[PDB]
């Protein structure tokens, strides 16, 4: 019955898969909590078995990981980068296996698996050349024969929560940098994608271990909600980086503010492109598909409200609707699949739960809206036409492929929509004014965290820091100087003369 | 029975104020809440009067705040500099009389209260040339005919509220660095220190309105913890920068994560120094001194605790005894007066009761320990030895000058007891070890914000960002990129090709 | 001489008298040449100033070098409050200061108070700065060692400025240099050697009030033989100059013959590039203004104007009916727009390029002429009709003369922009997305000044100032320009207690 | 009679080397020049045969390369990291090999020809990051509606010429920053290192033609001066690193400053060891042999001046003849080796020059000085002690190993000593004294761009920039910002409003 027991799959024992495997690993692997079942979402079928971290498995681990960054820390940046080089190379022996079992355990096409892989690859790479030039200014003090300079250290132990819809490559970005920063960490991934987390976790140990480390340095719990309350809990969590719901990562950010933590918070998004009337629809409408549908719309970054001006506003909608009816469904390891499933069946029950509350607030129905009558969890791509900017449902972020649109006029409103949620991850116009995008970029323009021109709200790249405002939670990850996240700042003053400070009458000696 | 009333103080009306002074200003002078009287500590009489905020005051001067952020923030930041020029300008011609005015109603001595000025206008000037620094980088796309580009804009409001003994220079780095950056400020300052708080608003206020800008740019609420808990709640606040107790700022910021707001946190310390064999004791003895009793130990990076090896223990306690029997106090705006009052009677309670639990936990009073018999808030500069580390009382912040002994074998010891306590703000050691110093720098050392060597723990200046770690807060003010916390960030992808998606 | 009369008193305000002192190192003095500077709006003279001799430039170049020694051990931000204080000693005095560069250089009377500012803008900037400059703690790859990027002053900073610009130039270099810790040695144009008088007068002041040594900011009025000095003197240990790029040239050579360092800002042939999807209505005033500004003496002055074919006659005749508009008149009067060229040598230099322009078979649609009036006034001139690879379109002059050319694609004329020697300042006119970045880009202007629907002379202090080829490659005021004034060093320091690998010897 | 023929040298074939070999390459190899001959400095024997580059190959190579740039410069830089990337991956698989013709054409033992090969794979993993970081800043505008922003673009082509010494690692510096910049490179190596050159190049080869570019983007040109001058004169060529010795990058330099291109220098250097009283003599004695004897003496950063303390000079210099004693000679190609031959038969002769020379100024031989008796260019690490610190021989470079050895009395005159040379390449004191540490890492200390505390003048690494002052050139190469050498800066002002210029009176 189980998958991995079938010889058309077993490629997974490429990747140390058995029947049953660890979820725990400290230096040693382990596990002596609940015995998980993971499912394909494409046909419902059980693929293998996790054994979960208990509370004890749980404490262990964290002490080991502590005692790791003793010698971790020890060792320079540069040579802490060598590791991650080497991390990077074993992810490429291991890109097209790693890749499918991305699109079996999580449900997205199989081009995006391995694009997903190849992100940690790249970022990999990119903290190499990192590892050598992390660091602060020399700065002129104002003082004689003194120095002042800005010195950066690790934080200690970075905790590291992940969510579903991204179960490789969220980690790898956090992983890379908070390593080359002489930090260990500590992972605990979305329970429905543990053997991608265990699959991960032993690429990793085993680089770990060749070159005479402790496996700690990369520790790994799987376990629900129990585990992921603990490290907020957790004075020895030193970095607490959180990908996940608003709603959880609300409740995440106040455990760790209570215990005077560091949090890093990548919450939701409810991501807007608006078109004006002088936009490029050969641009505009594809665009907003791909962004739209693309990965059964469970991105953070996915395009869920759609403004077009008045003038092309009914010729948009059309064009999309026509689009939309060319999009191929199936299975997400077919290399004509564009759109595989949701990743469960509560998603869809609340894909179904969002469209008929759309309805209710005035809502139309143009394009799919129902349940695809097929094994696994499929639902239609939908457009959804008619409804006030300000409709409840349509300031709700629902993790489905359902675009809200709506017709506007002039600009200074449609900036204003766009920011009146309470989600601020991405946003996006179409337009070749001049003018109109340096507003967009601007003080008065929009208020996210990712500002495309041009393009959808998927445009991003390792080279800059990624995360979003308000209630996603003001977080960032890989580019920029996100790494001084995972770091202290100390402002070190050093006295190097022989000078002594003025008596004020007092007589020392 | 008013000082200000007396002719001996009249030197008050230089500043603006009266008999009773408006505590609230948003482009207009006002306040309809309680009417609040400050006390001189140095003699507990009182100096003059402050009409507080109410709660219509304060929803009124937000929305006011917010309304004038649309023309500051169409500003030039370099336009933004010259009016930040001004202000210094503004800070220096009223230099004198306004330090005077610290010692007066706060209690430090007046080179410390004309310093506490001079700290405003040098962020000031160094405000000025950030204006035109201010930005991200370009950075190059993998995707062809694409650029990449990192944004920075305002953050829109930034609350700023304040402590009691720094109650100048703390309100100084936060507006200076917001308002080159866009943003508009509301200030909450500590309520024991109103006048102080009310004659900066109408030098600020007079900048402001000769440059014909609306003056709700740099806003004034005068109140208690109800104003202070209005902002934390406040979703209009943006970004809310706090300086006070620890105990409170940790409410501050459970409240403001609620909102999924900004905090800036600069919390309470808990400081210490480092004495090791090959330390010069010429350079130990005053630095610790210093340190330990400046502005009557009410500093934030204050000396409390000092650790001294044990070849060298009882000679530096000792040379410290005689150095303290020649500290001189009296009225902080005197001349020759080194050390001044503390700010309540309440500290002078507290003081006593650190002292007696100091006792009870098996301390021994080497000097000092007593309360000076003479009119104001007057205590002696206290040192106590023969104390574990790991004191109850020792790991409790007191605003008062009380000097913790203790011995030390091993470095590796010390370091830790450095780094035992909760609070993380300031650190120093002093030796001669070079390999010592680069591990105290390094990731085995101290855990503070500000790590010091053969300086005392209060080294720090403009170009280089204040604050600590831990309980301490983790928020960053004045030099290096703190300018960061005050704007948002944005990753921004630019298509400009006729190339259309696959 | 015109300080003798009344109605220049305002002259004494900046301490200057009939005869000058033309050195400063502490002490005033000059043994060298006198030598008198005119009025070129009615060829009457000023004032005279008494230049440097041999001997001179040798007690002033030794004092420099002694001042330094106690310059280099003040803290930077120290530093920086003494550039502070020169700026309000230039606030103070702005007004006089601009009317004497309008006097002697002979520029309009707002660009005169203007430049004044600019010296002032950059002060303020550089106090920010004094609190910023420095290098990265680096990560070693070696345990126990710390690598770090220090930066330390060069020492002796020599600044030649020109005429054109006899006061922001000279300002840029000096808040930076000194700021980064240097000593300045200054040889102005002989031409404006009251306005270098009158700018030094102020910052003796104030380095004095601040019982620091004078020759922090020394100053050698002088011609080619203090240059030429100047530039074969191994204690300069930089040398700024700001000129033509044929003596820029032979100076570059001559500091590169010592190994030293040279920071050169030359020549320009400036090209403004109109599109037809551009908008006529900014194109006309932008180009004008910036054809026309400072008489054509500017070295970012627009002296190529690319327009397109469709679009090309209804700009040119804009043009002309717009340059009949601008007011000339005596420079330090209101309303005035448009003074006199710098000298009377100037005058035949712009008669030489109108002939030969015409000779190579160009066109004069307007000016082209003298003026029948006291002073070097000429006719601000537009010259169409010629190929772009004309002899006469290559050469610098500086003239108020306009070259106008046509274009039928954006990849022909963007190279026709990148063809001549020079490579200051440039710009286009478009809406277009894509030209645009394309025009930023590696396929785009090999210029240093690269603006978007902002004229030739489109710059700000915050930036680097300075241009490509032949027009020098230094850069001044903004960025990181202030690296070119100080030395990098890469240093690393082992802290640990231990010892190399033996590889097999035996020691102790 | 070659070696390659021989079958104890077959590992030879395995870099694609052969009997006669072709030493251009721009996408096809050829070579119509004069054919040289390379030999083993161990036991002057004949290896193999290289065709050097003729005039008509350096002019063709030159043309395709500046064609080849503009497919290079149109692909992101991110995309142009990932190809040098794969360029240290085919180094890495390779480093075995390469390392051995190092070793074998060059002269240094094995485990530093292969750090060479590592070097070069360093810098260019470090480049993949930095190849997504190059850029400038967005700069706040003080005019409304304007946006200020600095841009970085390729120079063009890079030209790169190379000395014996370091046959691989300083090309790879050159090559790997100016690749991810957006450049295109043509190589000149040292005539008597073309193997190394041709070897390098084909692996280089292999990796660009996999991913279907020109292989133009770094072309291989061999040849001796007539080569190196035409590259210094070639207007097309827009950047020219040289890495030789002073007299002859002298030259180079003039040449690039004649037609105002751009230079980048790393010449000769005469770099000192300062040992202080409180200094660890545990740590002194070794560095200062590694230091001076490493290579067979012949790197830039070669320990070839010793100061000591008059305290501790005798002890020192007795401690160091005593482990001069141990250091094993032999072929570079076998382990527990440490010193080999000199590279040239003509080094040998001038390495005698100077100790007669030693001699004839009042010197003595406290070891060494005289040549080996065996085959080969072998000669004996030799230190020289009782002169005087301004001897002619001591400020004079040779590339020999020779340690001159002074006493010195006080900190401020053995600093100086230390800045009197021409050069001004790498320096080191060691002590524990916190006050002379900073004072010699700040403006009264060393004037040299290497400054290291308790580590020899050999001690540096790739995240840093590398290079020297005064007459050592002041160029810089692989870390910091080091890349800006490669590009051109450009300070652009976008218009983006609707906000029209000031009539200033005049009506359009």
């Amino acid at each position: 019955t189980l998958l991995i027991n079938q010889p058309q799959y077993a490629w997974l024992k490429e990747l140390g898969l058995r029947e049953e495997n660890e979820g725990v690993y400290n230096g040693s692997w382990g596990g002596r909590g609940e015995v998980i079942t993971t499912y394909c979402p494409a046909n419902n079928e059980p693929i293998a078995r996790v054994r979960q971290a208990s509370v004890a498995d749980y404490e262990e681990t964290v002490k080991k990981a502590r005692e790791a960054w003793k010698i971790w820390a020890d060792i320079p940046a540069p040579k802490r980068g060598e590791i991650v080089r080497q991390i990077g190379d074993a992810l490429r022996e291991k890109i097209q296996v790693l890749g499918s079992l991305v699109s079996l355990e999580m449900g997205k096409i199989l081009v995006e698996g391995v694009g997903e892989v190849q992100e940690y690859v790249d970022i990999c790479d990119y903290a190499v050349g990192l590892s050598r030039m992390i660091g602060g200014p020399i700065l002129p003090s104002e003082r004689s024969g003194h120095a002042l300079i800005e010195q950066w250290n690790p934080v200690g132990l970075v905790g590291i929560i992940t969510a579903f819809n991204f179960p490789v490559a969220v980690y790898g970005w956090n992983n890379a940098i908070a390593m080359i920063c002489g930090n260990v960490c500590l992972w605990k991934g979305a329970p429905t994608t543990s053997l991608i987390s265990v699959a991960v976790t032993k690429i990793i140990a085993k680089v770990l271990e060749d070159n005479k480390l402790p496996g700690a340095i990369c520790s790994l719990t799987c376990g629900g909600a129990d585990i992921g309350t603990a490290m907020a809990k957790d004075e020895r969590v030193n970095l607490l980086s959180f990908t996940g719901s608003t709603q959880v990562g609300k409740q995440v950010g106040l455990m760790v503010q209570e215990r005077f933590g560091r949090s890093l918070l990548e919450l939701g998004g409810n991501n807007a492109i608006i078109a004006f009337e002088d936009a490029d629809l050969s641009l505009v409408v594809p665009s907003a598909l791909f962004a739209a549908v693309g990965t059964a719309g469970q991105r953070c970054t996915t395009a869920r409200r759609l403004f077009i001006h008045e003038s092309i506003h009914d010729e948009v909608v059309n064009r999309l609707k026509k689009a939309y009816a060319q999009i191929r469904v199936g299975n997400p390891w077919d290399p004509n699949v564009l759109y595989g499933p949701l990743h469960t069946k509560q998603a869809v029950s609340m894909f179904l739960g969002a469209v008929e509350e759309a309805k209710k607030e005035g809502g139309t129905v143009v394009y799919g809206g129902k349940v695809m009558d097929r094994p696994g969890n499929y639902v239609e791509p939908t457009i959804v036409t008619g409804l006030g900017h300000d409709a409840s449902i349509a300031h709700t972020e629902t993790f489905a492929p359902i675009l809200y649109v709506f017709k506007f006029k002039n600009e200074e409103e449609v900036f204003a929509w766009n920011n009146e949620v309470k989600q601020g991850l991405s946003s996006s116009i179409f337009t070749k004014d001049l003018g109109r995008i340096f507003r967009w970029l601007g003080p008065k323009g929009s208020d996210c965290g990712i500002v495309n021109v041009n393009i959808p709200t998927s445009g991003a790249e390792i080279g800059g820091a990624f995360g979003g405002e308000k209630h996603t939670g003001g977080g960032r990850e890989s580019g920029s100087d996100a790494w001084k996240q995972y770091m202290r700042r100390s402002t070190c003053t050093i006295n190097y003369s022989k000078d002594l400070p003025l008596a004020q009458g007092i007589k020392f000696q």
